[PDB]
């Protein structure tokens, strides 16, 4: 039997440096995790021990920290090249800077193939991008070859900025003919590597005949066999076994996010390319693994431009930006309005005749706003100033919520009002009126929301049965601050852009800001 | 006696082309007025007849039409040079593009002196601008000399964008020592040429010892002796005679605005430079005076780039811009909100620790919004599209109104509601609630306004005795649409930027707009 070791990462999201246990800024070095210098140490160790190794990335290296803000993907090409990745699938966030922000920095500079079989181009873009990404690549491994076939979320137009010259095809429709073609070319060992989420990965393992292994991403899915080594709770065993329509056992793997773990799957194949066995587990990249000194010194050299950028003026405010707890945990605060307005601006996607924009609504825990910004430094706002307001390393995610769920969230917002607790919600595209003299759970007396399916945006009463798109912190999507109803009742969840980066881009665009308190939240 | 003919213009405001009787777009050529080609004909005719002539401009050539938008002052230097102006005073609108937008295009290219005795610079700007404008110039006229001493509104920081490196001194304080200096230099004929308004011009004639004649601007003041030749109603005789503190009779002149008239004042001086007599009248530049063919052909050549610019994309909308009468004369309309938001953005001036901005409030007659803009031309907005929305050639002016006056204006807004009349007001920085079941005059049931004297902008109830700054169309400042209370009760009025240009600059800054209907105007 021919044994292959698959090493894999996904949704690394700009975590070039080691991180805290929750993937935020490293504070206590002796307990920090991940980063590319530590990953290098572990990959090097495995390649010294195992003859047949592939190192794969399932997309979403782009977006997550100031590294991406400043280097715009040049850091991805440089450090993935240094780690000698064998292949990468395109994720949704590889489109955050448009097709031009993908072609240059990443597609032209990567020394490995970049894959997606379900993205097609038209017009002059088709000629410009031809061959810079591939449906698949056949790679030599020892005396054998392995086909790797890519895929990317069909939902990418709603979750990034790919433009109107790319079409994202149904994954299974696009994959099947490519996998059948590889069989005609005597390629009997096939990996599907791609970026659609665990649920789609299981459908691909079930329905795409000839796929031996699925290596996925997007949903930040943690899988594990045995007692978990850290705080992430597994969604299933590692690998997750799907029984295919043709009766094979197909392993499905993912490795959480943020470079905290290295996926590690051993596959035994027979002479005909059938999987005999599969086993493994993600490896926690904790402090017991030393950071490679050479990669660490290069990271520290690249950090100088980040430190310089962090104190540059992004733009100006002519108003005090009130991010005080006394304001933002008790009433509408103009820092809350700014952040929610930045969140909606970040989520303007391709227009369509059925909506002015796909999403119009924002909620934000007031306890997540951690500092004001004074306007008396000649109005200057810097990244360092925003990092004081938003220090947690979160994202502003897209969810679908029934109106009933959102009403329950606004009741929870004020269920114990008056104690300076963090659950009080700041908003955008929502007008709420509370009556605090009513019983907890029955304090919301008006709730109006900005339409999407309209050419002129206007407010209408919230409907209990209707599903709304809402932008909100990942902290709330995951049920933080007691918002268990959001976690338990949401219909869709996709991870969005870095919190600081969303606000910095908005301020840079606007140049001069003056957010008001305007009656989004009232008390009767 | 030595006779001087003073020819003068003021507040020409980018009217390079001939205009309608109301200074808007020329439609019926055979009845059009003004423009630089016609002015050339008349100035040439007078210079053939009168030996001692000066042609003077009292400021505010900048701002008013697409000429300024595109050529940014290069058209002012070119066509004032072609007319051989002898001198110009700086007006407030010469600062609209900052000090850099004054130095280059105008101060470096004018072939005549540009004057202001009450503007001082500090820091590196002082070295950069030294000598490019002058307090005064002594000009030879025949065998004599005449001193011309400039001045500019002390209020310019509130009415334009001069920056924080220029100081505007009290006019009389600055002028007196310059006029006394000219006497020490054997200059006994002195003209004060400047841009502070008729009321300040009369104070200068009264108090500045040695001034023989005041040639002013800013207030668009029409003066005439006899039956007026057109629709402008005179504010007084031409010249207006002030009795000075030293007992001399000092003529004060102005010539309306928009290049419709050429001021014409004959002065007789004795050997010692005392005024013996003064007489004249502005000359209506009507169609009985032919446009100079050479200047007309040059105007037509310069127009090609304006025609090209008028169909270029300024920016995009992702929302229908509802400028329909059915919306904007009956309820809050998102085109109204856009225009008012552009008006406030245009009036962001130098911050100060006593206010976030000096003005926060806007009102706009809904009958002044003349077209929607469809978002389905790939979202494009052009200048031509904005000129359909705002076709009247107006300005967005700054006034001071008591709260009582503004309440009366909001009552008038709905006094005959339901007839699709133009007086219904669109707003910014104001939240109004009407109850139409009440009697006319008592329909306003809530009126809240955005603070200025605050670090965090918020809404408070309007106070009847407090004075508010408001941005509004010149049509309303002049009592149009039956708003007689505004004209009769306002405390201050300064003319602002061209209506189209205000909206075009805002859209260009924003890049992508999505104005909502958000509850600025409600009905109970
Ligand atoms: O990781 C996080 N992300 C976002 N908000 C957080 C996080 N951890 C704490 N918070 C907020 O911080 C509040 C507690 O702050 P404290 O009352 O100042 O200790 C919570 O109620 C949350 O609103
Ligand atoms: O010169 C002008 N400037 C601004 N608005 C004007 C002017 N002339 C007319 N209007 C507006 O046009 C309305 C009349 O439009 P109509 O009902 O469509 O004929 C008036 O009630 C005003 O609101
Ligand atoms: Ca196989
Ligand atoms: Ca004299
Ligand atoms: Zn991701
Ligand atoms: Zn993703
Ligand atoms: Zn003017
Ligand atoms: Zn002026």
């Amino acid at each position: 039997p021919w044994e292959l070791t698959i090493l894999h990462t996904n949704d690394v999201h700009s975590r070039l440096e080691q991180t805290s246990e929750d993937s935020s800024k490293c504070v206590d070095a002796s307990r920090c995790m991940g980063g590319v210098a530590r990953l290098f140490t572990k990959v090097q160790q495995i390649r010294r021990a195992e003859p047949n190794v592939l190192l794969l990335d399932a997309g979403d290296q782009y977006q997550g920290t100031i590294w991406f803000t400043v280097y715009k993907g040049a850091e991805v090409a440089h450090f993935m090249n240094a780690l000698r990745y064998d292949a990468m699938a395109l994720g949704n966030h590889e489109f955050d800077n448009g097709v031009e922000g993908l072609i240059e920095p990443l597609l032209k500079e990567a020394k490995f193939p970049i894959l997606s079989a379900n993205i097609s181009a038209s017009g002059p873009l088709a000629s410009q991008i031809s061959g810079l990404y591939l449906p698949y690549k056949v790679l030599p491994v020892g005396d054998e070859v392995v086909g790797i076939v890519g895929y990317t979320s069909k939902e990418t137009p709603f979750l990034s900025n790919p433009g109107t010259n790319l079409v994202f095809e149904d994954e299974i429709t696009a994959l099947q003919p490519e996998v059948d073609k590889l069989k005609t070319l005597n390629v009997n060992k096939i990996i599907a590597l791609g970026h659609s989420g665990f649920e789609m990965d299981k459908l691909i393992a079930q329905k795409v005949r000839g796929v031996d292994v699925v290596v996925g991403g997007h949903s930040n899915t943690f899988l594990y066999t045995g007692n978990p080594p850290s705080k992430e709770v597994p969604a299933g065993k590692y690998p997750f076994i799907v029984t295919s329509d043709d009766g094979r056992k197909v392993p499905v793997v993912q490795a959480y996010a943020f470079g905290k773990y290295l996926g590690y799957l051993k596959i035994e194949f027979d002479e005909r390319g059938n999987v005999i066995s599969s086993h493994g587990n993600p490896i926690l990249l904790d402090s017991s693994i030393p950071e490679d000194p050479s990669i660490k010194a290069d990271i520290n050299k690249w950090r100088i431009k980040l430190d310089d950028y962090s104190t540059q003026e992004l733009g100006k405010t002519i108003v005090y930006l009130d991010g005080s707890s006394q304001s933002c945990r008790f009433r509408e605060c103009n820092m809350g309005n700014l952040i929610c307005d930045a969140m909606i601006n970040n989520n303007l996607r391709h227009a369509d005749e059925m909506f002015w924009n796909h999403v119009s609504m924002c909620i934000l825990n007031g306890g997540g706003i951690r500092s004001p910004i004074d306007e008396r430094n000649d109005g200057t706002i810097t990244w360092e100033n925003l990092a004081a307001v938003l220090p947690f390393g979160g994202t502003f995610d897209l969810v679908q919520l029934k109106g009933s769920t959102l009403k329950k969230a606004f009741e929870h917002s004020v269920h114990r009002y008056g104690q300076s607790t963090g659950e009080f919600l700041q908003v955008g595209g929502i007008h709420v009126v509370y009556d605090l003299s009513r019983k907890p759970g029955d304090r919301v007396v008006k709730l109006d929301v900005l339409c999407t399916s309209c050419r002129v945006p206007s407010y209408d009463p919230l409907k209990m049965d209707e599903v709304y798109k809402v932008i909100l912190p990942n902290f709330l999507a995951n049920g933080g601050d007691g918002f268990q109803m959001i976690k338990d009742e949401l219909l869709r969840h996709d991870s969005g852009d870095q919190d600081i980066n969303v606000v910095s881009t908005y301020i840079s665009k606007m140049k001069v800001i003056y957010p008001a308190v305007e009656g989004r939240i009232k008390f009767s």
